[PDB]
């Protein structure tokens, strides 16, 4: 009622061709015609999709299936698993990503999904943000469970600072090639993150003090204290990220490696 009234009219067959289904999910499945298809809470994605138009939000373009731009990059996902990033490129993803949240937070939103599989690459090296399944001072346990932020395990009235946490964790993925506690269970994940809170790195002696820095300001355990998506763009680990372009031959790797 509400979604139809939203969402144009048409056989999403009459405007698009050359259905090559790409990926699947949870959420659905993607598909490439060039643009990307997807086939109560479906409306708030939507809306929220079409409100907070920035460079670095994959653009929303229109609904029938939700039609969207081609990133032809692929997903930050295959980079963090196939590839080793050295800290200008960690920098240079983390500058593109504060810059997606800070638009959404100023906006008052809170994504709450924050991850590398809803960072998409284009073949220029450009880094935006996906997937507003999830997006909303806030009580609900929603999220991915290693990327959750504490007060989410332990059903505290959390806010946007959560996003800061999972882009901590997304980090540690740059880093590591998974979040921490991959080998466990989502549910032993939970207690673990309730329990331990900040996560350790296995080789922290590896990273420099701004990058080790600049991730306890990302897992700070007191929120208050915790940077927002505005005050870690002005972060000393950012000055060392390098042009976007140093992000390509990664994105060149990942195809290789997953051919
Ligand atoms: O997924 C959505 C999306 C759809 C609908 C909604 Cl509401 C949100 C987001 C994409 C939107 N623009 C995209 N641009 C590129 C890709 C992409 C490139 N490569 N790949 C991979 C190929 C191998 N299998 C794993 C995926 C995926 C995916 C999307």
């Amino acid at each position: 009622e509400k979604l139809r009234s939203i969402v144009s009219v048409g056989d999403p067959k009459k405007k698009y061709t050359r259905f090559e289904k790409i990926g699947q999910g949870a959420s659905g499945t993607v598909y490439t015609a060039e643009v990307a298809i997807k086939q109560e809470l479906i409306i708030n994605e939507i809306l929220v999709m079409r409100e907070n138009k920035n460079p670095n939000i994959v653009n929303y373009l229109d609904s029938y299936w939700v039609v969207m731009e081609y990133l032809a990059g692929g997903s930050l996902t295959d980079v963090v698993t196939e590839t080793c990033m050295d800290e200008g490129q960690i920098a240079a993803v983390c500058r593109e990503c504060l810059q997606a949240l800070e638009f959404l937070h100023s906006n008052q939103v809170i994504h709450r999904n924050i991850k590398s599989d809803n960072i998409l690459l284009g073949m220029d090296g450009s880094v935006k943000l996906t997937d507003f399944g999830f997006c909303a001072k806030r009580s609900e346990m929603v999220g991915t469970p290693y990327w959750m932020a504490p007060e989410v395990v332990t059903r505290k009235a959390y806010g946007p600072k959560v996003d800061i946490w999972s882009l901590g964790i997304m980090a540690i993925e740059m880093i590591e090639g998974e979040p921490p506690y991959l080998n466990e269970n989502p549910l032993r994940a939970l207690y673990l993150i309730a329990t331990n809170g900040t996560p350790e790195l296995q080789n922290p002696e590896k990273l420099s003090a701004i990058f080790r820095d600049f991730l306890n300001r990302c897992l700070d355990m007191d929120v208050e204290k915790r940077g927002s998506a505005k005050e870690l763009l002005q972060h000393q680990f950012l000055k060392i990220a390098k042009p976007l372009s140093s992000l390509t031959p990664l994105i060149a790797a990942a195809k290789e490696a997953t051919k």
